[PDB]
């Protein structure tokens, strides 16, 4: 209402009630004009290799991106959820954008000068019917940012269909997005919309304490047989002879069991001390991948694996984990001082390690004649039988991620991490309605490509209401615990610095606490 | 006007010849209409939940589902090594994936199953 | 001869699903180090894995 | 000998496309011919002359 | 409009594979004096303009 | 300056054909091309590439 | 009203029910 | 029957296993599998079926 009458409050808190935890966050968002108002067709360089080939549109529009756990959970927030809870999930969302502000710049004469126009209009739309390309879950900059006080850009929409090398195809979409209804806000209207997430598991956020290979009492033995020894001394020489026993503690390994590791697919190994490692290119040659209408795609993360084995910390899968910038970590070919690479290492109780394989299995039929030959397994589709884990989530990751509309999808659990969501909250478009400029006084049918440059400001607010399960666990000895480290330090971990820049030092997972398989 | 098949069927085989678990079938120990010219015959069936046939293709690929105007915040390894002098010596190096590397790019989904067939030209 | 029969086409699905005829993608097969090279294999056959997304066959007249 | 009748009810999930642009459609084709295509020729003999599958409409993923 | 003859002159037959049959190839069963009535096919149903209609205007059936 | 809306309702006649054999309709083009008809091209100008008719469908006389 | 209020909001979309379709258009 | 099997100790690096953080463990009984093909009864996988023992049977290389 008016222009002397702001739209709304700002609202940055986390409410720990029972099973819920509510958090808020108010951001200060500036989007521009985005393409001069056109839509735009896109698509990749001419030189560019038939892996890297796209087709597509850039949009005038802008869109809301808060896919990341940082836009809601302070780091103190992130504590108290991981010390505390087995599980947690997303329930009902609530969004606002709030005290609005046009304003024309006129870069005249070299000088700038900026004047608010309290007439012109910004559109918004929710598309809740989900008929655009959904761009969310793709791990895109532009979010929110961490830090309640930073002032962020509106990242500008855009979207890939069919290509074949560069060129469109017959199947190949274009979507006007002023063909749908959208909210034409004015300074003193505001926008809101609500949203209730479907039923998802709950994210297990504890670590086993028992692997899947010991699960039996140590105490007694089985009652099954295995086989044990195949030949026998007979005089000078052996004989075949099968022979069978029943598993006990000293022979562990070889016990009955119900259960099957997960599934595989075997990551290059490399090291982050960096004289262990091959003194070549291989970091496409020796990557993962999938091949898709004759494409290369680099498998990243991939499957959910363990990082490494025992004592072996300083070795990670090639692609096969989530990797975050420190602060200020440039885009291109930066050192590993430059990143933080995170740790699966829980895992490794129910799932293979991401560089090892899978197991061995028989290749052949032996005879008196023939040895009994074995392979390495390096890629395992699922068993009947096979247990495992999804990858950990993030404080720095993403929340969700669309399911694709297919006709099937395993365990759709999106592989970078997170809650797989058929209906994902709905992306949330926004642009600055084009206000022409001085008109010709004879009429033209062409169209308007002189404009007034404008820009627009306002106060964004994201409430999420998550559900909590709570640890609740009889162990006798104390767990481990996220903590701040105890020394004393020149700048505390996820504080501001001396010249006000935010940094997150490290990544934090959820998983600390733990459960029996 | 078409002529009504001839029913039969398979039982367990070892070669040519049948096992203990062999089934064997009398179809006139069933209960069954008979129909004199005037008579007819009806009946109905509901069919169980079933999911919708996609009677569409998809203008999007699962390797193309990003904003290609945004970088990603997630990083790859992009160079193993690095020129040192007259040779190259090992160090890794990290990039954020965009438009111009977009097969490198984080990704949340996998294609389907595979079991691969021989090629033939028509 | 082919001229006879009818050849149907699912191109449609390799938005999704891979080619019949090419494989599924590469593992890694092998532990690098200073004297040894990254070696990768052809997936030939590959069961589902978690995060797997694809398209039935299509249907006919 | 006699007659039989068959009916099936069909579901249908009906198209909601909001892309501009026009979409690939199934159709016959354009020009003069011998025969039409799903027809008798003058011997009476009905021919199907090409398998139609359904994936003609588009949908993002 | 369908026609129905007699089969195996009202007997049940037992059936296998031939002799020289390969492994792949060896099977065992029965033919029965009964026919049966075969609609799973799609052009049983719909004309090729009810096909067309189908596939041009909807996303899904079942 | 300002926004104008225009808003139609339109009354439909229905197709209710008895043909046997499939019927023309009006489908965008097969193959690849370097624009998509009915779109933007790469400098944002939108353009229609051919005139589009409304008899496509058939009736007897 | 006033002055920091919209008179409207953007509708542009087609809407087929039955034997009616409502084209919307907003320039 | 014993002589159709080599002489050799395979029970071992013959076996069907996964490897597990670093570790290696006999997959016993594994995924429901046959035993064996027609004919074939004297036939069976390594690790592939329960065995029980006999009354009165040792718990070591019986």
């Amino acid at each position: 209402d008016g222009v002397g009458n702001s739209s709304g409050n700002w609202h940055c808190d986390s409410t720990w009630m029972g099973d819920r935890v509510i958090t808020t966050s108010t951001r200060t968002w500036a989007l521009p004009t985005y393409n001069n108002h056109l839509y735009k067709q896109i698509s990749s360089q001419s030189g560019a290799s038939n892996d890297n080939h796209y087709f597509g549109y850039s949009t005038p529009w802008g869109y809301f991106d808060f896919n990341r756990f940082h836009c809601h959970f302070s780091p103190r927030d992130w504590q108290r959820l991981i010390n505390n809870n087995w599980g947690f999930r997303p329930k009902r969302l609530n969004f606002k954008l709030f005290n609005i502000q046009v304003k024309e710049v006129t870069q005249n004469d070299g000088t700038t000068t900026i004047a608010n126009n309290l007439t012109s209009t910004v559109q918004v739309f929710t598309d809740s019917e989900y008929q655009l390309p959904y761009v969310l879950g793709s791990a895109h900059q532009g979010c929110l940012p961490p830090f309640p006080a930073d002032v962020f850009m509106v990242p500008q929409y855009g979207y890939l269909t069919l290509n074949n090398g560069s060129q469109a195809v017959g199947r190949s979409s274009f979507y006007c997005l002023e063909y749908f209804p959208s909210q034409m806000l004015r300074t003193g209207n505001n926008f809101t919309f609500s949203y209730t997430f479907e039923d998802v598991p709950f994210h297990s956020s504890y670590a086993h304490s028992q692997s899947l290979d010991r699960l039996m009492n140590p105490l007694i033995d089985q009652y099954l047989y295995y086989l044990s020894r195949t030949n026998t001394p007979s005089g000078t020489t052996t004989q075949s002879r099968l022979q069978f026993s029943q598993a006990g503690a000293s022979d562990i390994r070889d016990q009955s069991r119900n259960w099957l590791p997960g599934p595989c697919y075997r990551q290059q190994r490399v090291s982050k001390t960096s004289a262990d490692n091959n003194n070549s290119e291989y970091s496409w040659t020796g990557a993962t991948k999938y091949h898709l209408n004759g494409r290369d795609s680099l498998v990243n993360p991939g499957p959910a694996m363990a990082s490494h084995k025992d004592d072996e910390e300083k070795f990670f899968p090639q692609s096969g984990v989530l990797i975050f910038g420190k602060q200020g970590s440039e885009k291109t070919n930066v050192d590993i001082e430059k990143v933080m690479i995170t740790d699966e290492e829980e895992i490794r109780t129910t799932n293979p390690v991401a560089t090892e394989q899978y197991g061995s299995v028989s290749t052949n039929l032996q005879r008196g004649n023939r040895q009994a030959a074995t392979a390495d397994v390096n890629t395992q589709g699922v068993l009947p039988g096979m247990v495992w884990q999804d990858r950990d989530v993030y404080l720095q990751g993403p929340i969700w991620a669309k399911i694709p509309h297919t006709d099937g999808h395993f365990h759709p659990s999106p592989l970078m991490g997170g809650f797989g969501l058929k209906h994902p909250p709905p992306q949330i478009l926004i642009k600055n309605t084009p206000v022409p400029a001085n008109p010709s006084t004879t009429f033209s049918a062409a169209k308007f490509a002189s404009f007034i440059t404008q820009y627009s400001t306002g106060q964004v607010s994201v409430e999420i209401e998550w559900e909590l399960q709570k640890e609740n666990s009889k162990r006798w000895n104390p767990e481990i615990q996220y903590t701040s480290n105890y020394n004393k330090s020149v700048n505390v971990d996820f504080t501001v610095d001396t010249n006000g820049v935010y940094s997150e030092p490290r990544p934090i997972g959820t998983r600390y606490l733990t459960r029996n398989l």
